[PDB]
């Protein structure tokens, strides 16, 4: 039904094309925590782009969700 | 000698004057408060010069750049 929303606590400059770049304050959808065997890397979607993100650079936006569509 | 400084944070540049960088990157500090700009430093990272907020960096004691 619902995906977690998370807010960036820090900037993130992608080190590879699989990683999202984002700025502090950006709000993204969490598609999968610890995606594809990674520990600490979350698959997220931000303004239509998808990539992995270090989970420890985010905070969960409590109570706020994005529909799985 | 020019000072070296380490990034404490990643930094997304939004204009070509600014450098983008990742936490842990080490850059050369060419000029602090460059052009009289409070807290903006002229730095070089991997051969690109731009301005960087000093408050994202940590000066590395005893470490200096000298161009080959
Ligand atoms: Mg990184």
């Amino acid at each position: 039904h619902l995906n977690v929303l998370a807010k960036a606590l820090y900037d993130n400059v992608a080190e590879s094309p699989d990683e999202l770049s984002f700025r502090k304050g950006d709000i993204m959808t969490v598609l999968e925590q610890d995606t594809q065997g990674l520990d600490g890397w979350w698959l997220c979607s931000l303004h239509g782009r998808q990539g992995i993100v270090p989970g420890n650079r985010l905070k969960i936006l409590v109570g706020m969700y994005d529909k799985k569509p």
